């Protein structure tokens, strides 16, 4: 039993935070939140990648010091994430002095294992991606000036030739072990088609990887190689090490770091159970990272999950403005509902309003009000049910199964599928409620209404619970309206049908609603 350790990528600070980072961190936040709902220990991690030529040259373009630049843009990332209302346990910065120490330790470990030698890298590089590319991954294109140039096929950013004496890591020696790893743990990369991609690439063969650069090239904005101050550590080896650092940091409740433990086992976080990443940074996490860890004699992460978006890029979205307009919880819902493992996503205002109105308001919202309405629930309490009809049983079955199903989806992790599963059950509850016409039963048959109302109430409680990682603020409101005690708002014990007893009283009236419909 360990601390469930989930991470987001750490984002370059060349520019202000935008939708892409918010999305990536959201996914990390949800996975964390679900596992806390199951009553597990969690450590969710996010932060900023502050070294390198890319970041240095952005600070240069704004005619400001790297220290001041990175610190300002970091504060912006932090402000954005506080504003987005996540439940992240720590925000790491690669400029952190304890992080630097961890990198040198890891470097020293790889060096002592014999896996680092002085060689040369002569070949193409994308500064914007901080990525080495072979000639098969470039093509002709254009720069900001409008001259003919070479560009990455990965991303379309400008590439440049590099010929440097660099320290090299023996990546080629780890090809077979990475392959054994991919096959022995077929869940280790998600979604499955990116697992195939990684195997195909490693199958083809692996060159050694440049893990240092000449200090002139990086404008001295990087961690020096231990025992060689002429060289700086590759920004990506620096960056990937944040996962290790984060796993070794004791943090106060204020969120500030206060100690770096010698040994990761001390905090029971490492290795990560899930690395959330974008599709643009797959090779670093599924090829380079496991190879460093194997060299270092460290344990590998359990899962890498690579979503359909980019970690970084240029339907314009200031996440905070859209949240101020449509709602924080609803914006998160929409991003998680609309985004599959691809770019097949419609983020138009039209479709956002359709989903807000269609699902959040009409399906979930309406259901809460019906089962809490003074009209239908005249006693304002959880009634004790009478005998169940077959129709009752069928809905009860769906509700009884929902947690196990949603659980598996959350553990893939495929949040979209989890959301869809909950809402399938919400549609079912509405259909039942339409059939039973409890408004009519209030007069006709109060005993039958007890049964119908209780099942409805319980369907709403369980669905809301399983949606609580997605709608953290609104789940609280729903629970308050239903009058569910705090103790029952968490824990797998409360995944069970019938956890909240008959006679529980509902919360007081607000009459403000849950999700107001936006005009079309
Ligand atoms: C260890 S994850 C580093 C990710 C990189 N800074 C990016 O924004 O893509």
């Amino acid at each position: 039993e360990k601390v469930f350790f989930v991470t987001s990528p750490i984002y370059y600070v060349n520019a202000a935070p935008h939708i892409g980072h918010v999305y990536s961190t959201l996914i990390t936040d949800v996975i964390g939140r679900y596992h806390r709902v199951k009553g597990e220990r969690v450590f969710a991690l996010t932060g900023t990648d502050e070294h390198g030529q890319k970041v240095a040259e952005a600070a240069k373009q704004k005619q400001v010091s790297p220290y001041d630049f990175t610190t300002a843009v970091a504060g912006e990332f932090k402000k954005c994430f506080e504003q987005m209302d996540y439940s992240i346990d720590y925000f790491i910065r690669t400029t952190n002095e304890q992080h630097k120490a961890v990198v040198k330790e890891l470097w020293t470990k790889l060096e002592q294992k014999g896996d680092i030698y002085l060689g040369r890298y002569e070949g193409w590089y994308s500064i914007s991606d901080e990525s080495f590319l072979t000639p098969q991954n470039i093509t002709d294109g254009v720069d900001k000036d409008g001259n003919p140039c070479k560009v990455s096929l990965e991303s379309g950013h400008v590439v440049t030739w590099v010929s440097e004496e660099n320290y090299m890591f023996r990546l080629s020696a780890f090809r077979e072990r990475l392959l054994e790893w991919y096959h022995a743990n077929p869940g280790c990369i998600v979604p499955e088609f990116r697992r195939r991609e990684v195997i195909r690439a490693v199958e083809k063969g692996l060159p050694d990887l440049s893990v240092s650069r000449a200090r002139a090239t990086l404008h001295n904005w990087a961690i020096p190689v231990p025992g060689n101050p002429d060289h700086c550590v590759y920004v990506w080896l620096d960056a990937l090490t944040n996962y290790l650092t984060g796993s070794r940091l004791r943090v106060d409740e204020s969120g500030k770091e206060v100690s770096l433990v010698d040994d990761f086992n001390e905090l029971e976080r490492f290795p990560a159970d899930v690395h959330v990443i974008g599709k643009d940074i797959l090779k670093f996490h599924a090829i380079y990272w496991p190879a460093f860890l194997l060299s270092a004699g460290l344990p590998l992460p359990k899962k890498i999950v690579a979503h359909g978006w980019w970690t970084k890029d240029r339907n314009v979205f200031d996440p905070v403005e859209k949240a101020e307009e449509f709602g924080y919880d609803a914006l998160k819902y929409f991003l998680l509902r609309e985004s599959g493992f691809s770019d097949d996503g419609d983020y138009s205002d039209k479709n956002m309003i359709a989903r807000l109105n269609g699902e959040l308001a009409d399906t979930l919202g309406n259901l809460v009000m019906r089962c809490t309405s003074a009209k239908i629930n005249v006693n304002g309490e959880w009634p004790s049910p009478a005998a169940y009809t077959e129709e009752d049983e069928s809905l009860i079955q769906l509700i009884k199964d929902l947690p196990g199903t949603a659980d598996h989806y959350y553990l893939i992790p495929d949040i979209q599928k989890a959301i869809i599963a909950v809402f399938d059950v919400l549609r079912a509850i509405n259909a039942y409620v339409t059939d039973m016409a409890p408004w009519k039963l209030v007069k006709t048959d109060p005993e039958r209404l007890r049964t119908v109302l209780y099942i409805t109430l319980e369907g709403v409680r369980v669905t809301t619970l399983l949606l609580s990682p997605i709608l953290p603020r609104k789940s609280v409101v729903i629970f308050d309206m239903l009058g569910v005690p705090e103790v029952h708002r968490k824990g797998i014990e409360n995944f069970e049908f019938g956890a909240v007893p008959p006679g529980t009283r509902l919360g007081p009236a607000v009459g403000e609603v849950l999700f107001s419909k936006r005009s079309t």
